[PDB]
RNA sequence: AUCUGGUUGAUCCUGCCAGUAGUCAUAUGCUUGUCUCAAAGAUUAAGCCAUGCAUGUCUAAGUAUAAGCAAUUUAUACAGUGAA
């Protein structure tokens, strides 16, 4: 409507997982046919102590 | 491959009732030191049941971004192990 809601209209929770199938990635970026996809994959970083690692899907 | 006691004052018979041994055949009574081997809720009620267990499973080789761990390092797709 017109007014705002304190917990329901203000925040934005981000999604948990990007795409995995190769054609299903090119849909998400709108890339063309002749483009390599394996340089266009979302990566997630995680660190315990001082070890910055990288999770990335197969 | 065997027989003995009992009918009459006495004797020969027909005849059955005691006796006598066996049982991987069950209980029961009094006793009971050793080695080996061992059945065991069938009979009566295929009656009733407290609690716990008895069916789950992975290799180099179907699916891992665990906000798992190991970090260890050639590896920017992923590659070690590995819950759900």
């Amino acid at each position: 409507g017109e007014q705002e809601l304190e917990g329901l209209t203000d925040t934005t929770v981000p999604k948990r997982l990007g795409p995995k199938r190769a054609n299903n990635i090119r849909k998400f970026f709108g890339l063309s046919k002749e483009d390599d996809v394996r340089d266009f994959v979302i990566r997630r970083e995680v660190t315990k102590g001082e070890k910055t690692y990288t999770k990335a899907p197969k």
